[PDB]
């Protein structure tokens, strides 16, 4: 019983394809047995994206797990929608209903307005990147009508290699003629870590500042050298460690050999590989439904070219979307359930802030309550002196 | 992709054709792989795109240029997502350049479903305080609209 | 200690430090460069030779 799929790995994925063996591996089970195969590539470019996927079509996989960029996603989605093939993706999910595609990444839009509505904040610059995608930046700025905000709106995406770090000190310096202490990031982690040691050289992590930090991992990136600056730091916290099966999972990654299994030596897991390992279990429980459900999936006969005119579409591949819609599991990113978009619902995104003594959870967010604060409520003698 | 990959088998020496915001990098992915040159009047790209020639000339010079004309210090700035965001970061990075008040909105691309139940009540509560300048920008017929 | 400086943040332009040692250019002097503060130091060494 081996079951071909196909997977799209960028050539700068490492933790993602080893998390993509450990679900391979935890998860792989006695009655069937699936095959990947995999292809590194340069995502950015569509032509290359396009001619892994006739490939991988040309193998006649029954789904296909990858990445896509701003820059190939509507090929991905155009593709997938056209030739009835399943695809699973942890990038960022598509503006609009894209069939055949199922977004594994829960959206950030209702947390961060959430969040930014609680602090009560009025005026801030909003920083981008457009190499990711400008959604949440359309989100903000109708929000800012609605709201009545004073956002400024500064694009971080486009730099260039050798003189990247002088946009830095001309964009601190702008805000310092702005003199606006609190600002939004929202980038790759890599970028992300760029502009948080930029901000160190620059000091402005002292106190009086106040930065939220827009992406699912917090605690992915290197956020311990801004920690004793005394600026304010919030963000997003999608992987819960304080879970039994977390722990469990925790426990076997640590004690991988970095050589076999690369960046999985780590206590702290990327979330995007938290994401590829939860893909894994999904699709599994997705095909183990089909099985269990009676529905013969296997082709007869060869799906052979996909630039066949007209285009001729086979039907499994709507079974295989409707077994992959209708999952629900537990994994690492919490409670995992699609709607008929393909989009992450009912999902629990914990609020997390930045202390001395490291991060702390304050608050859990959800789709439906759309706010909900834990407890916390903390109280020391230390700068309260009472009345004499 | 599937006509760009045929009629290139036909052996073409340049292909001249129209993009949207979803197959543009499609489009300049291929003709620049390939080496096939492209023509198109469509919205030129934000970038440096080799054997692709955009006829159509850049508008947001004109329009900062226009909007300092007139020397509007607050206005509104409705926008589509079809053509691209380009002028739109030119507009924004002009208002923290120029201390401009701009309230920016998009019709364009349905990025929200949520809006069009209820977006007269936005527009409304734009039109009572302020918005005496506005820009369209969008598709002659959604002008229209 | 100029790393636990700048991860405290202390290098702000209002502070001043004196690296009395005969290197002054020899340790590593990007990270508070940027910083506004002044620092002074020894070098022993001229390149200008
Ligand atoms: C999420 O759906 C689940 C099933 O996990 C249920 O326990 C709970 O109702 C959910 N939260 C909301 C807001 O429906």
């Amino acid at each position: 019983n081996s079951i071909q799929i196909g997977g799209l790995f960028p050539r700068g994925a490492d933790q993602e394809y080893s998390a993509f063996r450990v679900g391979m591996v935890q998860f792989s089970t006695s009655e069937f047995r699936l095959t990947p195969h995999i292809d590194n590539l340069e995502v950015a470019n569509s032509f290359a994206v396009t001619n892994a996927f006739c490939s991988q079509f040309s193998r006649g996989v029954y789904a296909i797990f990858g990445f896509y960029d701003k820059k190939s996603v509507n090929t991905i989605t155009s593709f997938c929608g056209t030739l009835h093939v399943s695809f699973i993706t942890p990038s960022f999910p598509t503006d609009g209903t894209h069939p055949f595609v199922i977004q594994m990444r829960p959206d950030l839009k209702g947390a961060l307005l959430s969040l930014i509505e609680y602090y009560q904040w009025d005026k801030f610059a909003y920083l981008y990147d457009s190499d990711r995608g400008l959604s949440t930046l359309q989100a903000v700025l109708d929000s800012a009508a609605e709201k009545k905000w004073q956002v400024t709106a500064i694009n971080v995406g486009n730099i260039n290699n050798d003189k990247k770090d002088e946009t830095y000190r001309s964009l601190f310096q702008d805000l310092e003629l702005k003199k606006e202490r609190r600002v939004i990031l929202d980038c790759e982690r890599d970028k992300v870590n760029d502009i948080v040691d930029q901000v160190i050289t620059i000091g402005k992590h002292v106190k009086g500042y106040h930065y939220i930090i827009a992406n699912l991992g917090f605690t992915d990136g290197d956020l311990l050298k801004i920690q004793f600056g005394g600026a304010e730091v919030s963000g997003f916290q999608i992987v819960d460690y304080d879970d039994s099966l977390v722990s469990k999972f925790i426990e076997r990654w640590s004690t991988l050999e970095e050589k076999e299994y690369p960046g999985a030596h780590t206590a702290t897991i990327k979330y995007t590989s938290a994401l590829t390992y939860d893909a894994v279990q999904v699709m599994t429980e997705a095909f183990r439904n089909l099985r269990k459900q009676r529905i013969e999936i296997s082709r007869r006969g060869n799906a052979g070219d996909c630039l066949a005119n007209p285009a001729v579409p086979w039907g499994q591949g709507v079974e295989i979307e409707r077994a992959l819609k209708q999952v629900q599991v537990e994994g690492l990113s919490g409670n995992i359930k699609f709607d008929q978009n393909g989009k992450r619902i009912n999902y629990t995104i914990n609020i997390m802030e930045l202390k001395t003594n490291g991060p702390r959870k304050i608050g859990y967010w959800s789709e439906v309550d759309k706010m909900v604060v834990t407890l916390t409520e903390d109280d020391t003698s230390g700068l309260e002196q009472k009345t004499v």
